[PDB]
């Protein structure tokens, strides 16, 4: 649709043939989407520096490698010598392996695109519309909104696509077009057409331009244009693919690739140079070319082995799957470039209500008198689980569940809470959640009796709507309330006068149930209830009761307490003044103390644990609440932000106090603050500013238009899944949960994703490092070369493939939240890490050149055994009186090479087990933790076996099956690679971090 602003509502509806009371049909949507595409901009090409300096470079290499092989394949024809056979299939074997490499490459790239695809499911559905499907509004991804269907916009929403306003349901509809036209001053709309077709957006006040925000009202409309066809998309098209920007990690990675592209090139060009003295050997026929050709094939083959392939794919895969787990836990992170930042979070500033706290008053403790003797009493104390108004949870005594019917005192406690109460519960079928009806403080009582269920009423098989007030009803049917003595500030308590239900004894069994602040109520009690009996109140008894009420309203929980009492013999109704509350205290006298309930707005699920996790991880937690300072502090001791007894009159501030401080102090307050109470919305921005001024990577929560600035400023802006869309747009994450615990879990995944990358890099670099020195360890010394081209390619295929990919699937480390947050500034590879690389490799490199030299030096039950100089072996055909019964060509035996290659392979398969964790000993993180890794180790081992025990093969790669005795020589030479690293792990896990 075009110029919809010019046409009328009727015209626009006719354009796509749709009534605003039915909406687009399935047939229509299918076609329109096909014809108009999705509502979004095109994804820009992703040709990184790594793809050109690494990926493209290795491709070229393997081509010229095959080319070198074909050159000599042709020269092997003009060779009047004996028609060889092994070097005759070389060109074929090379092309073959290269195919295998490709198979693995596509597999990895397919995992990545598939992992990415599985993400579209969790993308936020910011867009409501009416389609012929349902006769009720429907939610859908903004990208799935095709021009034509009917959309519904409301307050605090973001315009998904360009829409022509059809009907304004509210009295007025204001919009914020600042993002495009140029002004935050909301604009008024109408549904009339704008005659001038060539008019500016600021004049098309009958259209809702995508990317704009609703300042007020509700409206119905029809989609005119989507995607880049958008009015904003045609301004955002100037930023479409014309850009130059990369995340801090991408810059480090490219810097790494570019520097690897140099190290490999050099060391390899060096291999061909330090061997020019072998271009004329007899084993090459004495050709100054065929010899240079042979080594060129090694220098390029070593390069291929060296180069760590599959990085982009593995990283993208870890990142994509990692983000899935986040969404699986309600952490919705749209921008992948954000998880990097998320992983470095060092400060989380969180609102209290609904995020740290449930905001649903709950009774968690209660007590009744147990026994009374000698004017002293013991108490029956109980705790109740469950943290919402929902009738779910149980009563416990000494942490063991008990039935409340078992204590007659509790039956009366429940009676009183069910009757002295003007509230009720209600299950909202829409939201599928229990909600309160009336004061939260009373509903906590309603919900408590539901959990108590003193008369063991059957509810397990009841409806969610019936269950809501089930138990309260049972009680209301046994007792009839005839009137209420309204709460009075004079006495701080209230009461209900009741009588037995369906009772014919009008003047028999009448009671008054009292609830109120502890002091006044306790003071008007001359009796104490014990089970169903009553004994006089005594000082000691009154003192005990009051002390536990102190402990509760003072301890780390600061529970709000209510005393519940009963006037056993209430006055006659005829003798009660019902219009003068100042007379109520008297009517509520001569009471019998029954019990005390202690309630609070409890922490959300896992919040308290998540907070300890934060502290363990060096992540500061800052609470922002509306409560007064004194209570905010209470709430912080309660959830764990502040210790039970910890001076915090320096880490908590009200906006009043904060505003009274000068710039340097305010900033100073933020480097150490843990709590901000009664604060202004403009304060969140200052807080973020000051935090950032200390290099803290900041996460800030928000849910309204007033929070957008701060969520934008913050490195990790966190919007409530239940808040306005304006906030969500301005953020890096959305809590589908609204739960603070979900933020901490997201930070954890972020750290986890980073690690897998590092472990992935360590294995590939440490291993391949040795491969390189190995070739040099024999060249520098002078020993006989232990690896030929096809052998190098074989190691590559077997060690840089599936095994490495598998590390991408490594579980979360164990000390992941026991380390401080990573600094975006620190280098990709720390000096200690580079040492850990040059150490693990330095070994495998020698453990290989040595694995073959062993066959020649201190051989065991095997030939050769000339442990003297092998250095000048190129002189065995110059002075043979040095050997004792063996042919010089013994150095050309496939025995040695079969060892070096079998060690080089099994050892790297071992080093892969060292990469299951960064610092955790295989003892703590068993190798069977990554099943995929083990499976890859098999496949790799099987293939190496097949390449040895399948007659045709062993001749191709110049090898020979080794007996059960020669294999154990590999292990005793390979297993120590674990030991070596396992030691370094001890060094770091103990002397470096701790
Ligand atoms: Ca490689
Ligand atoms: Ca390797
Ligand atoms: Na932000």
């Amino acid at each position: 649709m075009e110029a919809a602003h010019s046409k009328s509502t009727e015209e626009c509806l006719a354009y796509f043939g749709v009534s605003e009371t039915t909406g687009l049909t399935p047939d229509q949507v299918k076609r329109h989407l096909e014809k108009y595409g999705h509502n979004e901009l095109p994804a820009e090409e992703g040709k990184s520096l790594w793809e050109l300096v690494i990926e493209q470079f290795e491709d070229l290499l393997v081509r010229i490698l095959l080319l070198a092989a074909c050159i000599s394949f042709v020269l092997a024809w003009f060779e009047e010598g004996e028609e060889t056979i092994t070097a005759f299939v070389e060109p074929f074997v090379i092309l073959l392996i290269l195919i295998a490499n490709a198979i693995v490459g596509v597999w990895q790239e397919r995992n990545a695109e598939n992992a990415i695809e599985a993400l579209k499911e969790y993308e936020p559905e910011m867009g409501k519309v009416y389609r012929a499907d349902r006769k009720s509004v429907q939610r859908i991804k903004a990208r799935d909104i095709v021009p034509g269907d009917i959309v519904e916009v409301a307050v605090g929403d973001k315009v998904p696509a360009d829409i022509r306003i059809l009907s304004i349901k509210s009295t007025t509809l204001r919009v914020d077009q600042s993002i495009l036209t140029g002004e935050s001053v909301s604009v008024i709309k109408h549904t009339e057409p704008v005659p001038d077709p060539r008019a500016v957006n600021q004049d098309k006040k009958n259209m809702l331009f995508s990317g704009t925000n609703i300042a007020a009202g509700k409206a119905l409309g029809i989609v005119a244009t989507t995607g880049v066809s958008t009015e904003i998309g045609k301004i955002r098209d100037q930023m479409a693919a014309t850009e130059q920007d990369k995340t801090p990690l991408q810059q480090k990675l490219d810097e790494f690739g570019e520097q690897l592209s140099k190290v490999i090139s050099l060391i390899c060009v060096a291999v061909w140079l330090i061997n020019i003295g072998h271009f004329n050997d007899p084993v090459h026929g004495g050709s100054w070319i065929r010899g240079a050709i042979y080594y060129f094939k090694i220098a390029v083959a070593l390069a291929v082995a060296a180069i760590p392939e599959g990085l982009p794919a593995v990283i993208t895969t870890c990142l994509a799957l990692g983000t899935r787990r986040m969404a699986k836990k309600n952490a919705i992170v749209r921008s992948l470039p954000s998880v990097e930042t998320l992983g470095c979070t060092s400060v989380i500033c969180s609102d209290k209500t609904g995020t740290l706290t449930t905001n649903q008053m709950s009774v968690c403790k209660m007590f009744i008198i147990d026994k009374v003797d000698g004017d002293f009493c013991s108490l029956n104390e109980f705790s109740i689980t469950g943290s919402t108004y929902a009738p779910e949870g149980e009563v416990l005594k000494n942490d063991k569940p008990i039935r409340s019917g078992q204590f007659d005192g509790l039956v009366e406690l429940a009676t009183i809470c069910a009757l002295c109460n003007d509230s009720s519960l209600d299950f909202n079928e829409t939201k599928g959640v229990y909600e309160k009806v009336g004061e939260a403080t009373e509903t906590a009582l309603t919900t408590l009796v539901e959990k108590m269920n003193v008369f063991n009423t059957e509810v397990r098989n009841l409806s969610k709507v019936e269950r809501a007030n089930a138990c309260n009803s049972v009680i209301r049917q046994l007792m009839k309330k005839e009137f209420t003595l309204e709460f009075s500030r004079d006495r701080k308590s209230m009461s209900v006068y009741c009588s037995p239900a369906k009772s014919s004894r009008a003047a028999v069994g009448n009671k008054m149930f009292v609830k109120g602040a502890p002091e006044g109520v306790i003071d008007r009690c001359n009796y104490v209830r014990v089970g169903t009996t009553r004994v006089p109140m005594t000082g000691p008894v009154k003192e005990k009761i009051l002390s536990v009420i102190k402990e509760w309203g003072t301890g780390r929980d600061t529970l709000r307490c209510l005393a519940l009492a009963t006037r056993d013999t209430p006055p006659k109704r005829e003798e009660m003044v019902l219009d003068d509350s100042s007379r109520f205290m008297e009517y509520e006298t001569d009471l019998t103390f029954v019990g005390v309930v202690g309630m609070l707005d409890p922490p959300r699920k896992e919040v308290m644990g998540s907070i300890q996790l934060c502290r363990d991880a060096g992540i500061r937690v800052i609470m922002i609440t509306g409560d007064n300072k004194g209570t905010a502090i209470a709430i912080c001791r309660r959830i764990g932000i502040f210790g039970e007894n910890e001076e915090v009159a320096d880490r908590a501030y009200t906006g009043r106090e904060f505003d009274d401080l000068p710039l340097a102090e305010q900033r100073e307050a933020c480097r150490r603050a843990c709590c901000f109470a009664r604060v202004e919305p403009s304060h969140k921005s200052k807080i973020v500013e000051y935090l950032q001024s200390y290099d803290e990577i900041t996460a800030m929560t928000g849910d309204g238009v007033n929070d957008a600035p701060a969520l934008k400023k913050a490195e990790i802006g966190i919007a409530m899944g239940s808040g306005t869309a304006v906030a969500k747009t301005a953020s890096e994450m959305v809590l589908a949960d609204d739960n603070f615990s979900t933020i901490v879990a997201a930070v954890e995944e972020g750290r986890a994703i980073y690690n897998n990358m590092k472990q992935f890099i360590r294995y590939l670099i440490s291993s391949n490092v040795g491969e390189v020195v190995c070739i040099f360890l024999t060249a520098a010394l002078g020993l006989p070369e232990a690896l030929i081209p096809v052998q190098l390619l074989w190691v590559n295929l077997v060690t840089d493939g599936l095994p490495a990919t598998a590390l991408g699937f490594n579980p979360p480390d164990l000390d992941i939240m026991d380390r401080p947050p990573r600094s975006p500034k620190e280098p990709l590879i720390s000096g200690w890490l580079f040492f850990r690389y040059m150490a693990i490799g330095g070994y495998v490199g020698a453990a290989t050149v040595g694995a073959a030299a062993w066959w020649f030096m201190y051989a065991e039950d095997g030939p050769g055994v000339t442990y003297h100089q092998l250095t000048h072996f190129m002189q065995c055909t110059e002075d043979h009186p040095h050997f004792e019964g063996l042919d010089c060509e013994i150095f050309e035996a496939p025995e040695p090479m079969t060892m070096a290659l079998s060690v080089l392979v099994t050892i790297e398969m071992c080093n892969a087990l060292n990469s299951l964790s960064e610092n955790q000993s295989l003892m703590r993180m068993p190798p069977w933790v990554n099943i995929w890794l083990l499976g890859s180790i098999c496949l790799s081992m099987s293939l190496h076996f097949l390449i040895l025990y399948v007659d045709p093969l062993p001749m191709i790669f110049k090898l020979k099956a080794l007996d059960l005795t020669q294999w154990l020589m590999v292990l005793k030479i390979s297993l120590p690679v674990i030991g070596l690293d396992e030691i370094l792990k001890f060094i770091a896990r103990n002397y470096l971090e701790g």
